[PDB]
């Protein structure tokens, strides 16, 4: 698998003997927010 | 002034000291049509 990056762009791709596999994009998080974790409201606060 | 290109997604990317200048797409045309250079039909001949 060979993996390139266009840093300028954030993007990314992944390709196998030629032909692509994965694409997107991928850039480091500058302030992470550890909130972000936090469970989020279930529809059942009990459910017992 | 860097030119990088993904040769699977047909995608190039020019970049400046880090920041993004240009970007598309760019791959040989595997068969050339020659009359797609023909003049396109006009509405006036302009003939004097």
């Amino acid at each position: 698998l060979e993996v390139r990056l266009l840093e300028a762009s954030r993007a990314f791709e992944v390709s196998e003997n030629g032909n692509l596999v994965v694409s997107g994009k991928v850039y480091q998080w500058d302030d992470p927010d550890p909130r972000l974790f936090d469970h989020p409201e279930s529809p059942t606060p009990n459910p017992t």
